[PDB]
């Protein structure tokens, strides 16, 4: 009766923990997937920004060349 | 107070501490992922603002050259 209750209690924690852990792997996995998708967007936006700065520099030079 | 029960309890107690450690680490990892995702959103917002301002500068440069 004393050993039986402790066993019932511990089994309950184990089933609880096990359910919560399974749920978290699922959540962690979708998070990492979100982050992989974010990475592609960020990379594209960063390339475009640097490409814009390149154009700006090239145009700043062309005007410098015209003002001689 | 049956026969395999003291050991069964010892094993289950072990699983619980193990589950408890693994649970804590996952909570920590999910929070880091979510913080990463929040930061990413902010970076993209900054990058989008910068592209738009850069395009403004680029158009302003092409027109100033047109006007010479």
């Amino acid at each position: 009766n004393d050993k039986d209750e402790e066993i019932k209690k511990l089994r309950g924690f184990c089933s609880r923990y096990k359910r919560e852990n399974a749920s978290m792997k699922e959540r962690i996995a979708s998070c990492e997937q979100g982050e992989q998708e974010n990475a592609l967007v960020m990379e594209k936006l960063m390339e475009q920004k640097m490409e814009d700065r390149k154009i700006i520099q090239s145009q700043k030079k062309a005007m410098r060349n015209v003002r001689g």
